[PDB]
């Protein structure tokens, strides 16, 4: 169905620029595994209600399937079944020995009391249990889960296998008490600063003193912006939420925003700025724009009007295909969505391999693998861009792609 | 989703004749799991090609699911998802140990060699190993599935299972040398056939010298015709296949008429008797209808010209809603399908018993214990139409349900 | 203490075979001993730790198979020694078992029936590793009944993934999920057979003698039942806690029964005298049959019991010092690990039907429980003719030595 | 008893930290506990049960770990209270660990070489279904060493039929089969880390400085050895159980072994003048280390102690009185399951390389075991500091804190 049939459209796109068997482009376009279950719980007041449940897994060619759960009122299969395509993308992209999956409940979290969400966390593991696992499928937070709630999950998953195996590596964002690794929380933020960082470097840009421009300030974008002052030396001119945007020439402090925007729900009004819209933040004269909130914000319409040197796709899909061939007949150099934000899951990895092997590492070893793994990918993607004369976005599939063929062939999963 | 939407309706138009909780009703509305795989397979020539299959387990509340896999181009997976909700009915208006099972592939098995149909066999079983097995999840033959296909899937299962357990019952249909039972080829027909002697008896009719027509002349439809003549002494003036009928007063062999079947490529023109339409048998005036060839035959369009007195729904859902209002209102008993042709799954029960227990009973043995079955099935929802005044088909439900909702009661799933 | 008795009379009955001292000290130690944190959340929202058992006290003969006690007097102790006694009672019917028993320390009458679920499943959780339909299978027992047994049934298959029998389990089940006919009425029933075969051997025909019954619980009320309907007798006495009733003429059952439900107890029946439990213990019948408590015949009241038959219902009735004095006045006793074993031998009925996925007819339950039963009473009266032993120490013989057996086959014990 | 006193000490660490009542009750219960027959067939032929335990107290954190006492006084309660400290021990180092125990009724000097292998072998095979490497990890302990670990290891494999890294199910291995580099000297080279922090954290250079050792076993030895060869103190003390030796210009740890090793005692050896133990205890020393036996530090004589610090090397050679008057002094005491926490980290470091199948070398697993313990120490000092309470309070509220947060993050209590 729709984001599905999107996730297909834009594989199909990108397998122009490669040689691909149709027998292999044809096994890409499809799930290898859906299932759809009944999560049952007992409400508060006695009463119990059935939910709908979805765990994909796209692709295992080059490993276990990762990816995360989302808890949502408007969840489709479809949904699942595109973001766990693109997370084959993702963890290929970043080379992890991974292939994707996707996980949903169709539920709105905010009418479940605590007891609930525990009790609905432990049906969904109870009604996937047999196609998960450390070495099978990796399930992770996504919208409205948590490390809480994949606590509860890992929990539930161990009691059942009866602690015969590395039960901790059955899912990420784990709390650090059982299991969860340093750099959770900023990994999607840290490793875009790192994609940023090396764009520049890409462009010969000194970022230092330099202006960035974000849309959204949930988690991610709020250290979009911490990060790329503190670590890049950038300058934060505007920063945006649901309800606006800020400006101000000569910088914001991103800490003190966040705080403005818990005091009041939206960084709108924070003193010393301009309020500003959405539309004008992306028309900011800035070396970095990161679109870090919502889908389909750079599109045929406003694509002649951005002014980025560098847009870093923070948020999954916030640039159309017609914007894609604008953005880059301009001259703007793009970061894909499935690379900017690889950060997650790489970190995400890392607590998997801290979990298998027993072992915990240190903030600093975390940061150090994230950056050259992070840096690495880049440079594959923009030498590929370059090599081939493609879109930065076309060249990520291209390296994507190649890996999880090259898999499917030396398994003899496709015979060409 | 059509199909599934149907099954849905019929079983909330039966829960108005029964006490059974919302939270019930809903659990029972909804399969509890659904599996869409990829079933890739190596076509003869060496290409690679990827069909889609199903599996769905709709209830396991009395039992392992147990139900057919059905090879077709036209498999969707609402169908799959209704049928599996109907096993749950059908194996507990005959009260086995079983819960309700469907599988599909979306195929067209004539464009297979036997090698790749082989391939097609096993394929399927290693992409739904993990939520099969004897305790689990037991298929069976169905739509262009047959006993060389089971042998296939049993062999399969058995090489990854490495021979650890009763792997002869993961599913039956199977052929005798490995795990199959006798009754297996006859089972449907002479289930219906039992029906029909207890319907007779119910309504005070000797049916020695009574005359039967059979709508359809596929293996249900044959066995149905032969074993009437042969077991309940009736004259059978007229059978059908999907071009035409053929009727003779004075009777029709059986036997003879497959012979010219197989000779001549139809029915039509077999020597003595006169060609009829479908329309034209379904309107004679016999004491049993058995239509036994595809859905929704009798109608709110044709119902009023049914002149039979026992209905035997052989076929899977041959009457419409709107007709058993008009059946009903004109006295004429039907046996509703899922009562009616049960006899398949029960040999299917015994098959299964044989495997798990390493132990193989003689025809009689099976013929016996079906014969008990179907009687005591056919009591329990006739004395039920009767005690409360409703429609055989709201009564089969009400026997069925009833068992369901009492195993989903005393495990706990639904509180009330 | 409980565990310390166990322990003496298998010393006692020890005396009466050849068991070499190294299988003798390995039957006095139960083999496994589980002890457990079985955690709720409360409906008020608090977690609670409760304290759960399970004892496998022998597997020589096959799985361990005994009930769950919920009670807030439960020891370690009494579970240990009621395994003890199991791998007995599982013996001397010839069932192809050893002895286990669980419970939790826990007051049931003040949880919720949310509470009750909660407390079944996380038992299961906790012991989940040690039991199973070959391993370790459990049943109802005092505070446990099939409701509970469903839930604990369900959770294990949860766990378990629908990989094997699941329902096999655990036995007392809804009939819905894997229970068996004959679960109900198969103490009384058992215990009717062995009163019959126990007149077939003292040459009585019970067709108009008399039968007592002490405790109109579902044991005393099924005894009273099935003597009257089956075996021809008249029931002049019932009791429960609360006194007994009289009547030389007879009593209904099922009418005692009604009058129960209605007034709470049996006191007061129409038509017949109120009397004693104790005038109940020394009525001069053919067939006394106490199904209340244990003790209830002691040195004290031994020498006024005046029935042919003792038919030991309940667990422990008559005390060592009675057994020598009934047997002086030449009563036999039906002992109660024989007598009773009907309750256990239509449990593994149940496991058979689960391990084969193929159920019985009420018919086939009672006559496979007939013939268990029957042979079971022929083997202990037959040995304590011929060694010339009390009727409980001919039990003892029968069981330990299959036991024993078991023991010395496997290797487990040289000699 | 000795359980109830490790239930008091829970107690107590409660009264220095915000924990909810369901927490503190479930930490109060070991969550495990198991107590099996272990049958061998002894060489003369004869078959023997022996009482064996296995106690898993809390699993929150990880996979228990703790090791096996095979002793004749060995009682349920011991192996409990070892249990529950254990959980406290291996959290304090923050090790991804539960605390487990277990122990055998045997004395193993009694026992032939063949007997004590059957009897091992025996062990794994009753505890087989609640022990394995993501489970629980078993270790040597009293009269049980890395050879009665190879008997286990190897037992483990060919029951589990080589499916998995079966070299880590038990720790203190043989070099051959799975065990570290390491082993020998963890306890010293953690308590020498644990010195060196203890000294950086008062201001002290312990280059030139003096030290004293109570007791010159392996962990007395190794002590007094890596104290003067990696943190140049001079060892002008050390005892035994026949008395001490002092010399102020220092001893040679390797030529005092020698002289104990010829005599029996390091008594008379002839570079020294001999004292008593007591008086070793009142040196004036930068750094004393007990390392021989428990309740050496008492009321009766910690005014008299001069040491700067306190090693603990022992377990429980300062008593709760004299913790307060050492404290009072403005005496440093590193508490012992801080200060011995080198030992079972080694023993994590070994189940590591099993699981990843990769060896370290001798330096790789002292680097590492310095980061550990070095960060141990500074929280249980950061903590101390920071709520004004003494060491051995602090280190409870490390470990407690742990094994409450991760029992939070599953969900067990809800607060
Ligand atoms: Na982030």
């Amino acid at each position: 169905i729709d984001p599905f049939e999107m996730a297909v459209k834009q594989l199909e796109r990108a397998a122009q620029y490669m040689d691909i068997s149709e027998e292999a482009l044809e096994w890409l376009k499809k799930p290898m595994r859906i299932v759809e279950v009944s999560v049952p719980i007992e409400m508060d007041d006695g009463s119990v209600k059935v939910f709908t449940g979805f765990r994909v897994q796209h692709n295992w060619a080059r490993g276990p399937t990762k990816g995360g759960i989302r808890w949502h009122p408007a969840e489709t299969l479809s949904t699942v079944k595109a973001l766990a395509t693109f997370m084959t993308w993702k963890v290929a992209v970043v080379d992890l020995p991974y292939g994707g999956g996707k996980g949903g409940i169709i539920v709105n979290p905010k009418e479940l009391s605590e007891r609930e969400q525990e009790r609905l966390a432990r049906a969904y593991i109870r009604a996937v249990y047999d196609v998960i696992g450390p070495w099978t499928d990796i399930p992770a937070p996504d919208v409205y889960t948590n490390p809480k709630i994949m606590g509860w999950m890992m929990d539930e998953y161990e009691t059942i296998m009866r602690r015969k195996g590395p039960a901790f590596g059955v899912i990420t964002g784990k709390p650090l008490s059982i299991g969860g690794s340093l750099g959770r929380g900023t990994a999607t933020a840290q490793g875009a600063i790192f994609t940023i960082r090396e764009a520049a470097k890409a462009l010969g840009i000194d970022l230092k003193g330099k202006k960035i421009a974000v849309q959204g300030y949930g988690n991610a974008g709020y250290y979009t912006a911490k990060l790329a002052k503190e670590q890049l030396g950038m300058t934060v001119v505007a920063v945006s939420d649901s309800r606006g945007g800020i400006y101000n020439p000569d910088g914001l402090d991103p800490d003190e925003v966040l705080k403005w925007k818990r005091e009041h729900g939206s960084v709108k009004d924070f003193p010393g700025a301009t309020n500003i819209t959405n539309e004008e933040l992306l028309e900011l004269e800035v070396d970095v724009l990161a679109p870090a909130a919502i889908e389909e914000v750079i599109t045929e319409k406003n694509a002649d009007n951005i002014k980025a040197k560098i847009v870093a796709e923070v948020a999954n899909g916030p640039v159309t295909p017609e914007a894609d061939d604008i953005l880059r007949e301009k001259g703007i150099l793009q970061i894909p969505d499935f690379l900017c934000n690889a950060g997650g899951v790489t970190v995400s990895y890392f607590e998997w391999v801290q979990n298998i092997n027993g072992y915990y590492w240190t903030e600093e070893e975390v940061r150090e693998k994230l950056d050259k793994k992070m840096t690495k990918a880049f440079w594959e993607v923009y030498n590929t861009h370059k090599d081939k004369n493609i879109h930065m976005r076309d060249a990520a599939y291209v390296v994507a792609v190649s890996r999880v063929y090259q898999a499917m062939k030396d398994r003899g999963w496709v015979k060409k």
